[PDB]
């Protein structure tokens, strides 16, 4: 039971309580609107009209909620996730970071409101 | 315990086989890329800019997901609800948000899934 906001400008993540364990069932729920530079706003789907220009998760679109368990790669949250199992050999804490290109989050505003709980197992 | 698609275009909600009784506890996740008209597409969230001209649900965006209880008002959903409780009681309908009579120009669809949690 974590809840908490993940800043659009913070490039290293916004680091949570949840530490995902094997076998672990997770639900997440991601809200609200954020920017990767422009004057308008995207939800946690992002922006699908922007090309990806180094985006730290290819497989998520600019602006769009991912995350990292533990030492592994970023996985795509988008709006979230529902009763979900993580790949074999993933493990430890869950990171929360936004879809933007190392080194361009300074002009990054808003955030996302996300909820992320362990479930029946 | 119910997972499938709401149509942008479907005026009339998708019922679901979830019947919310007092005290359940649920939880949705939507997903999804969806329109109410243009060739642009909204999110769950619907369109942030568009102005209300008498949407069935005015705590929403155009285009956004809500849902009906029964025989209640539309509550809204957007992204989808974390372990959310509810008088209102009865078969819960999800649907897209936009005016009466105008859903025939809408298209694509958004990803649904409902289950009841612990309580
Ligand atoms: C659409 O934003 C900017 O478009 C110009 C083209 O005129 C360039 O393609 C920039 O890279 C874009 O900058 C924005 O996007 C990147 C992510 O791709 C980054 O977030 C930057 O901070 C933004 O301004
Ligand atoms: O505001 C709702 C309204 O917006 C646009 O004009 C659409 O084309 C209409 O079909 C209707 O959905
Ligand atoms: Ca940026
Ligand atoms: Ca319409």
């Amino acid at each position: 039971a974590w809840k908490g906001e993940v800043l659009a400008n913070n490039e290293a993540g916004q680091v949570t309580s949840i530490i995902y364990n094997p076998g672990d069932v997770i639900t997440i729920v991601a809200a609200g609107w954020a920017s990767y530079g422009p004057t308008q706003k995207w939800g946690p789907q992002g922006d699908r009209e922007h090309p990806d220009q180094g985006l730290i998760c290819h497989d998520a679109f600019c602006g769009a909620l991912v995350m990292k368990i533990g030492n592994s790669g970023t996985i795509p949250v988008n709006t979230g996730l529902f009763r979900w199992v993580a790949p074999n050999n993933v493990q430890g804490a869950i990171t929360l970071i936004y879809n933007d290109v190392p080194g361009t989050y300074g002009n990054n505003s808003g955030s996302f409101s996300v909820n992320i709980g362990k479930d029946q197992s």
